[PDB]
């Protein structure tokens, strides 16, 4: 159903936490409908995080992100979007419920492992940004029905 | 340093095994340049398993990667071919010993959760059919020393 | 000590999720004195969701219990029903704290993992209804002086 | 399809390992058709361990089964009974491949956390012995092509 | 950067929860500087838990941590402390949040799993006392980097 | 029991494998009797690599151990120093069975992730050199009889 975008950004990426954050959302129940490696090159950036560009910390925040590469991905199901945030954490890791891939795998708001919309109109912005429209497989999940009804 | 593909087929995907599968490379050393969902649509899969098109089973093995989508990976490291299937375990799952994705996640040799190069021109010539060359990032694992030497 | 009626839904046993659902409770410190798999068989159902027959729900929550098997448990321990909930997770696992059975495995409320009373009397019904008295053994686990005092 | 009998002994009990061993065979497919806490109350034992009564380990052999409670169980599948054993692990837990619930969680031959069928007609013997015939359920997995085909 | 004293009670280590415990913090991003199976040998105790020496649990409290060892151990980085106790959880198991070493590993207030800081004035007192100055190691551990910023 | 000496070397220590790494041993049954982050200051390391120092290796393998700190360990048991090998893994990492702390944490030779004894006398004297006789503590784990008999 609903879908969200939400990526690995640099440091997870680095911190081999990549296997982990993709399997908590498998174990719950979201699907995922694309997802691969293709890094940020600045360009790709600025436009993403292009609100409050104006503010200090796109000196240092575009540097973060275009290091090294992102694990992009798109989820599936009823509430994807709105439940994703609840699970990837409070912003804050030093500050996020304990159980969340913030909380359990983050020291600094800075590099917080993973990245997850706020919004569907934000989740229906990164989405086309990140991936297309072909590069989504709209494949039927054998295993949907025991989850909703 | 060497390359090695390996993919999720369709069954691990849909058995949920998606994180899990990568997370165990990842713990291991292996480094991820490059993965995404690309489905087989049938031509991608007649020309990777061309090999014994003649056998029997071909009516019904090119039936089933067909199905759900396929997380398709490039893997790094040293001996990164060489190690991975001996992980990726014996391919019969009803056969693999206890402690890799096959041994633990599998009972049947038709859908094994994944799939792996058998040599390093069979991983030169995966990764191309599959991926491209662009598609991968060339990043550079800041945790790569703390490993070989 | 206190003693506690807690199953897993249908939904778990399919989600294969019996394992963890039953672990969580071991390393906690919880006993599990009784468990099989005494599917609902209607009858059995409508008894124990006997509240709110009147509602909606019920068409189609009856539905539900009985179509699969169904794990059933009875655990120990002080404040075991107390707890027990706590880390069972909110009612709805869109909205259930993110480290519960429930915010790691559920993403509907319709059908949420699993079960387990909400007060001692309902502990004390429910055990009843399910079990009976010589389904339950009364062993002393090896390791309970570790936990109280 | 294939049965299996396959209990965890007091020790794994005490030792809190249900969980994880009744888990191990959820995500490698096999299904719980049935499973409780049935003690061994002497009788069961020296039956169950008949053979070679005379063997001097009996003494000392049925006084442990009988202490604490005894979670047994049955599994569905293919080569259920087959593999089970290969991922139970050698008897002696320190000779059994790691990766096992004996190699894992064991150091003694004594009690190694648990049992499992030797053979289809030992398979067919248990079962019998420990469960019935009405405490199994006919469930029918909701996941099961995703594995077998 | 800053430090922090953080030991695991006779209780948790006795429930082979140290490993975990450790394990949580490494994961974390929180660096091990030194640790060690330091008793509390009754003097030791005492001093540390000084505080409400008048208090009836002192009855009975100081009887506890001298039983078995402590696996006692001291981390940094930015925010240690602060974090620490979020993630050691409120100090009433069965009251700390799903997904702490408390709320996940512990049932009774008497003997919950670990000890930590309470504030960066007890934690310069706490190291001090159980520690010394040259058993801690001032290594830089090579993955900081993706951490802070 | 027996006592045996395993710590885990610079590279797992920074490859944040030391909680796993501990708590292997701990839901294995081996016993904890000390354990801390005694860096190896090249004099250490020179006599403990004593064996072979006109071996080429030396240049690059002293090197290694002396950078970040080092957990060492001593653990009890039965067996402990025979089977802790076993489940160490084989030497090297890239063709040590899939389930031990180094084919699952280990792709070089060169470091990979801890040591471990060798045979009783080896152990005898791996012991003495990192730690002492009083940093030991001589706990009776309750839990112990749950294992042997």
């Amino acid at each position: 159903k609903e879908r969200t975008f939400l990526m690995v950004k640099p440091d997870g990426v680095q911190r081999n936490l990549v296997g982990e954050v993709v399997k908590r959302f498998e174990s719950k129940g979201l699907k995922l409908a694309g997802a691969k490696l293709m890094v940020i090159s600045k360009d790709g950036a600025a436009a993403h995080y292009a609100e409050l560009g104006g503010g200090p910390f796109f000196g240092g925040l575009v540097g973060g992100a275009t290091s090294g590469p992102v694990f992009a991905m798109v989820w599936e199901g009823l509430n994807a979007a709105a439940t994703a945030r609840q699970i990837l954490g409070a912003t804050n890791p030093s500050d996020a419920a304990p159980g969340t891939i913030r909380g359990d795998f983050g020291v600094s708001a800075g590099r917080n492992a993973i990245h997850g919309s706020d919004s569907a109109g934000s989740a229906a912005k990164e989405i086309g940004a990140f991936f297309g429209g072909g590069e989504a497989a709209s494949g039927t999940p054998a295993a949907a029905a025991d989850i909703y009804g």
